């Protein structure tokens, strides 16, 4: 999976608001570093709502696929503001360069 494809993508949809690289400290939102493997609200350093911290959830591919197609309803009354996303495609090189991002 083209992490490109996710880079850009992510960059359009998650430009100056998200992190992953160590450098990229937290800024509208938390870091993603070990999304892979880590469940929500599991950043000491940036408190989320009490929507997001209870949403007690692994970040997977499965997951990440469908809040990619509907987050807000994946978590209401969230701070994380989206529209969605139709193709499955762009959300998969998405998640497949979120992943070399946050493992990284
Ligand atoms: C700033 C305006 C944001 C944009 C643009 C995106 N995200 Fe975000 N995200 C943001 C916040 C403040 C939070 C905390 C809860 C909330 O929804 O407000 C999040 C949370 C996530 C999570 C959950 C991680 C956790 O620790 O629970 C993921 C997996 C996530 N966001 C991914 C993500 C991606 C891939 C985006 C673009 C496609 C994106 N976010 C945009 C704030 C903002």
């Amino acid at each position: 999976g083209d992490v490109e494809k996710g880079k850009k993508i992510f960059i359009m949809k998650c430009s100056q608001c998200h992190t992953v690289e160590k450098g990229g400290k937290h800024k509208t939102g938390p870091n993603l570093h070990g999304l892979f493997g880590r469940k929500t609200g599991q950043a000491p350093g940036y408190s989320y709502t009490a929507a997001n911290k209870n949403k007690g959830i692994i970040w997977g591919e499965d997951t990440l696929m469908e809040y990619l197609e509907n987050p807000k309803k994946y978590i209401p009354g969230t701070k994380m503001i989206f529209v969605g996303i139709k193709k499955k495609e762009e959300r998969a090189d998405l998640i497949a360069y979120l992943k070399k991002a946050t493992n990284e």
